[PDB]
């Protein structure tokens, strides 16, 4: 009956890689700091694309500027835990000038306490999410990834247990049929033009859409991304054209704030179509408002809504409702949380492959020993591993910006 | 790198029972109400059933205490055993011997979520969602929680991401909360002793019996009323007005728990700053979700009768995300191993097992041994700082086995 | 003017058959205790089929543990009444270490009085329905039968008379085009397939009512029962994929909690096509809740939802609103009911028939000259018998695990 | 086993008036406001007609007592009758006589519900709900329940499932209640004098009245006023928080019954555990649905004016899923056998007939024979244990058969 001894953290540590302040296409947590020539940067439509300089590529707007944070959390026993996600240098600054000091000295079980104070302490400037959000993700992805280390179990074990022996995914990309091929369930394409193409740029994402559905079959789902692009009256025309085809949802329609108008585009919304907004929502009481818009699913980015531990409560509010969570793709950090959660039957596979037409890991290059899904799934049994079952890619060229006591 | 730590299956699981209709009446343990002859709790509480005369000076009369404590323990492969009492005995060891076995035994011991949504799925036809069944699924879910902090030795807290306060503070439930403060209690929660029934005298004598306290306990130790389901909105709110010069604190589950748009009215009709509290009933998380949308102020579940730690750590987030508090029905253990975890139950409640609420008889008395007690109104952290729930079950009761498999 | 003198209650005893202790497939008072290669287990979709190993089975999961109670009151001049309801051994327990004391030495008319003190007695662990609530309801049924016999009075005379001379049953089972020549005026199926399964799910279930309909006819009624395995977007896309072939209705979508994804389903069912639910519902109050959903009619299991007692209830909540009540198919004790009720222009017939091609007792084989429909009817002059009209089979073999005094 | 009782069919129905503008004026019976000179029932109560100078002082003198008592017999074909008494006189005649004679010859005596929904569906056209034709409908209704509980030889309290209390207790109406205590009562509701014309000297006069007998009475008894629709939604708040201060019990029929809307606004502006009640005046049972949600504490149906003993079962059942009180405007014994069988009629009225309200003068005097009276403010239920409603037909008033068929 003689309780495990934990070690308290020693020492916690920034890194970051690409970004504006390091090299461009850096991939790895930065999800769009890829190079040229890639689907993910292929006349996506946005807020900004509505501007004849900013309509061809995201990159040119600065959808690549921050690159990937990484945090690595140091136990007094030398044992190490990390994750990645999107902050780069600024959230560099953060860790390593204000956050270290709820973080140092407590026990690698501490997770929820140093939470609750890196929330307390950043109120007066997290704005809820983004930037300061995903540097809090970062930091609490990291203890988890410690405590499960030092324990000597994977973070799904440490949650309560997996609900099913794999994980199934749709694979997002401009290649649903290639997806097909690969064993994904269902195919998410992005969206190319936006309310100032009226008719026609409806006439040709709906055109995308009955393509796909006719290379891909009835059974295999289909999906639009529309990454904030829209507005109330052209995301329900949209909706409308696609219904034929049984799209199965159509995801981010609205800026964040904008609860009002998905409560309106819900109502709106055809029969049986499915209307889903989040991974740019932070913090527990965001997604209580955008839960009560009538969205069907919220899709929080376990890198940006406040980590782990905020994911889990959002599962919680979710399931409270009858409702499916479905998290947007953050490889061995959503897998491990998904994979325990009855009410999200299916997972993201974020295509980084420039074409779509080979599986290349997600956070690649950043993540040693990162699954893939094989045949559309993962298997529980590969993610039987401490913590999140990683090492830290330590042959990318780190930079360390700054460093404290 | 590390390979992780190797678990075992669950090989058994036993049910047992004391006290209750088939057995030595007065046996206390899991059921609160399973107690002896001039107990406080016993002493004409207010009820659904006082009302009639027959009824009306004893809860024991009409039954209360017919149920007795279900005990079930957890066998893994490699001989660990975790256990787990809660209100349900003999009827309780059949739905876990003859029904809930089959989704438990050759699981492994990490499989929580997994055996507790087979639980809840597969009892749905004949649950209720709330009560007996319940309580049963709950105490199995609470087995499941101590094996599994026991095989990998860790208290359950610590599996749940950690403390977020040093130690617990304690309000006090029973007939002499002059003599809690004593003891060190934060505030004293009395029973009602009159009804609907008894009009406007029931009032004056109730807020009579509070004003007293007020008196005798100094301004800043709170006073609350418990209600035991036995009042309709109309007695309510004249009683929390009554009582309101005498600034109560909450006043607790006025109606039963079926009466979602009765506690809103009520919540609606109540005293300014005075708080409308209820849940300790209530049963699934859904029923929560429903509760929580009346606008009460704070949600009650027994950790051992709302579905389990599983679906308290729920109820938890859903609070949370609302801006609210969750002070689970004073559960022991079971309770403070969670509630140390949410950062949204800044104090709880321990329920006077004392004939005379003059001592500090354990919570669960006599079933579990070292069972802690609140040691100046507070429990450190230190103290729960043993494998599972901390706690060992007490073989000298007599256990029966009605049921075996 | 002398009035009729009544007897008071002397004894009350409580039998079951089938269930987890005693011998599989018994039938009678619980419908899935059935055997082998039966429609009713046949693939039928809950909220478990979506787990492999409980699938193909409703009996895999446990859905016949319980099998049948029965409960017999004695006066003291020696008659009897009694019902027969789902609950079993447990249900024993209740009625003859808690319920009796209520019960025993009342007058044969203290029917509501019973009833009352019933509820009131169970509140803190009958959780609003099931098992406690089913043991509540075949109580009240056996006061109703015994008083009926007692006077020599139908319970349908007792309850102000029939307002039909006849109740026309549609027929539940996987054989519409069967009982649409056996002259019922409609067929309910239950889906085979659930979330888990998408669109292929609901392409199958869908083709099945396509090809009843082809069947049967325009003017013979389908319906799909569903029993609480959808959620609200896969029961949205099931509604509308029937509409074409006008389902009259569709039950059950949700667990009986989930009364705020009722108000959702209803809002989004197709035009003209009602949303039903109330089967696994208990207490009058939860009634109230689901009626205020907007769902068209309630569907209470006069031996699950508190007995005749609350089913009349029920019945005039639905007539104040100009709304029909349809209760499930509970043989003698619904038939004497629904005659009554101006607001329940037809009733449920439940094939026990293992392939729906023959017209067995519902209640089979635990009630001696239960009445099945001719023709799709059953005329007020079958029902004119004292009390429920029926004779408890005493050749089942009828366990007494309890008793008392 | 056993064969039923045989039931014999209705041959006759006959209808007969005492009192109101065809007769002698006075006559009392079912009428209440059919009295003499120097009545408290008449002096200076406040009316819809009271702002008028000629119509100020006498009820009497608007012409409420122009329409007298109907009395209604039903006789068996075994030469058994039955009978009640309601307001509606001559005009009633006609319409028992000359219409609803159809659907009650030749029935069965148990055939209640049946005609009472045959003569709802025949009248709808020139009903408007409520008032005369409401009354003649419901007068037809209890002489049927009288019949039929004459012939099967039971109080109908006991065909309703008998009394779920020993008796009842009573508050007196009319303008002596500290005489109502010295009789026994548990309250007194007085009648207001003064009407929205009168402004702020009516409300402090009607206030005055209260606070007297406050001080007269003591603090327990309880206090009402009855407002006869006389006022308006201000002028009913303004009288409300002038009487808070005496613990005033509830404020009656503030309103014109179909003004819905204005009772919710006023139960949403009354004085904190004040009561808003409502609906003496009200018929059929969707009434009572939109009353029931303005959201008044008591709905208040007279059971000879809202539609019969079927529709008053059927407003108990609507109150309690409600979790509210229905207490009847005072009928005397129809009255009586109802809300003896009530869990939520804890209380009933007794109208003082008395002209000084000093005297037990019965509710329906001359017109019943035998008929009770509160025996020290309650009336036990052995008092009730006659065959049907229990009362005798007194025949030496001079009973007028203006019509026949
Ligand atoms: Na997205
Ligand atoms: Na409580
Ligand atoms: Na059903
Ligand atoms: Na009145």
């Amino acid at each position: 009956e003689n309780i495990m001894t934990l070690p308290k953290i020693k020492h916690v540590r920034a890194w970051f890689i690409g970004g504006a302040t390091a090299e461009k296409g850096a991939g790895g947590g930065d999800y769009h700091d890829q190079g040229g020539n890639h689907w993910i940067d292929d006349h996506i439509a946005t807020p900004m694309s509505k501007y004849r300089d900013y309509e061809q590529s995201r990159q040119s707007f600065g959808i690549n500027v921050l690159g990937t944070l990484i945090v690595e959390v140091e136990a007094e026993n030398r044992q190490t835990g990390f994750a990645v996600s999107t902050a780069g240098e600024m959230g560099c600054f953060i860790v390593e000038k204000h956050l270290n000091r709820f973080i140092e000295g407590k026990c690698v079980s501490d997770i929820k306490l140093i939470h609750d104070q890196m929330l307390g302490a950043t109120m007066y400037y997290s704005g809820s999410g983004g930037l300061v959000m995903n540097t809090i993700s970062c930091v609490d992805l990291a203890l988890w990834d410690l405590f499960g280390k030092v324990v000597g179990l994977p973070v799904y074990k440490l949650l309560g247990g997996a609900v099913r022996d794999e994980i199934q995914f749709y694979a997002t990309g401009a290649r649903p049929d290639l997806a097909k091929e690969m064993g994904f369930i269902g195919g998410k394409m992005p969206t190319h033009w936006g309310p100032h193409d009226g008719d026609a740029g409806i006439r040709k994402d709906a055109a995308m859409v009955a393509d796909m559905r006719e290379k891909c079959g009835p059974d295999f789902w289909l999906m639009l991304d529309c990454w904030m692009s829209q507005d109330v009256n052209y995301a329900t025309k949209l909706a409308h054209a696609c219904a034929p085809f049984n799209l199965k949802w159509i995801e981010e329609c609205l800026p964040p704030q904008q609860y009002e108008g998905y409560r309106e585009l819900k109502r709106n919304a055809p029969a049986g179509m499915m209307v889903t907004s989040g991974e740019h929502h932070g913090t527990l009481q965001s997604f209580r408002t955008l839960a009560e818009t009538g969205i069907d699913i919220m899709q929080p980015d376990v890198g940006w809504c406040g980590g782990l531990t905020t994911l889990v409560e959002i599962a919680a509010l979710a399931k409270s409702r009858g409702q499916l969570v479905v998290p947007h793709g953050s490889s061995v950090y959503s897998h491990h949380a998904v994979i325990t959660f009855t009410n999200t039957p299916f997972s993201e596979f974020l295509m980084t492959s420039p074409d779509c037409s080979t599986l290349r890991p997600q956070f690649d290059p950043i993540l040693l020993d990162e699954p893939v899904p094989v045949n559309g799934r993962i298997h529980k049994s590969v993610l039987d591993k401490p913590g999140f079952g990683v090492e830290l890619n330590r042959d990318c060229h780190l930079k360390r910006p700054y460093s404290h006591e």
